[PDB]
């Protein structure tokens, strides 16, 4: 029970993945969507054609170690090419959850000491899923008036996941 992308090979500390659903079905990869009023796609949402493998997250912890194991405290943050206009300006993504709202958004604005990773990932089932510590708790989907399809702290309704090495 190694941390393992989908070929196999062990999640690497700053490795580049797709986030990817373990199941069919129910919509594609982990991106990014403007959600309620904000002019700017802040909010993480599983893409709803499961044809789409969204947009790749690096994933790292602060310990200058090669590889992930489900006991690391995890940064999440989305890679950042071809972003839309009102996100260009930014050098990074990371996740951060939105306290009381409980939505797993981007926190591009936010200053650095004010960022950490709070993530992890642990085996489920025969694949993976996200958890946040604030304990941990499962992220899941939950269903929004647009019909996106919000990341959220679910607990006990884990989306449950794969990493796809993202090339290029």
């Amino acid at each position: 029970k190694e941390l393992l992308d989908s070929d196999g090979d062990i999640l690497r500390n700053g490795g580049t993945y797709y986030i990817l659903p373990a199941l069919r079905g129910k919509g594609g990869g982990l991106e990014l969507a403007k959600t309620g009023d904000e002019t700017c796609p802040l909010n993480v949402v599983q893409a709803r054609s499961e044809t789409k493998r969204g947009r790749p997250a690096i994933i790292w912890t602060p310990p200058r170690i090669a590889i992930l194991t489900p006991a690391f405290y995890l940064n999440i943050e989305f890679q950042t090419r071809d972003l839309p206009a009102c996100l260009e300006e930014y050098s990074r993504l990371p996740w951060k959850v939105e306290g009381e709202s409980q939505e797993v958004k981007i926190a591009p604005k936010e200053e650095e000491q004010h960022l950490f990773g709070s993530f992890k990932i642990k085996p489920y089932r025969d694949d993976y899923k996200l958890v946040y510590c604030e304990s941990c708790k499962d992220l899941g989907i939950s269903i929004d008036d647009e019909n996106n399809r919000l990341l959220v702290v679910k607990d006990g309704d884990p989306l449950a996941v794969r990493f796809v090495k993202a090339h290029r």
